[PDB]
């Protein structure tokens, strides 16, 4: 039950270095209007590392078609966030949505979020 922990005390701020050094870290990648992939982050190549071209493309796929992709657009079209989906290839769940960036009125751009475990 209740041994002994004194740096319980002092280590404060532990419990939440772990937590905030988890974050999400779902690959940064921007996509002008569409899914044009053709701009990576300096921090996004980090993560895969292989090439300087081939970062550029081969992503975007998951996308998922539907009827009413309207309604998706929606979601860029105006600041407001987005919902995740777990499509897990194996206890991994896989949620490929495009967010557009905060603002305060108009926003151009969107982002594309991807999960790949390598």
């Amino acid at each position: 039950g209740h041994m002994g922990l004194e740096p319980y005390e002092i280590s404060t701020l532990f419990e939440q270095r772990q937590a905030m050094l988890q974050s999400i870290k779902e690959g940064v990648v921007a996509v002008d209007d569409r899914g044009e992939v053709t701009l990576i982050n300096d921090a996004a190549q980090e993560l895969l590392n292989y090439r300087k071209s081939q970062d550029d493309e081969k992503l975007s796929t998951l996308s998922h078609s539907w009827s009413q992709v309207v309604d998706v657009s929606e979601v860029l079209r105006d600041g407001t966030p987005r919902r995740d989906e777990e499509i897990t290839i194996k206890d991994r769940l896989l949620l490929i949505n495009t967010v557009p960036v905060r603002s305060n009125g108009v926003i151009i751009g969107a982002i594309s979020t991807f999960r790949d475990k390598t």
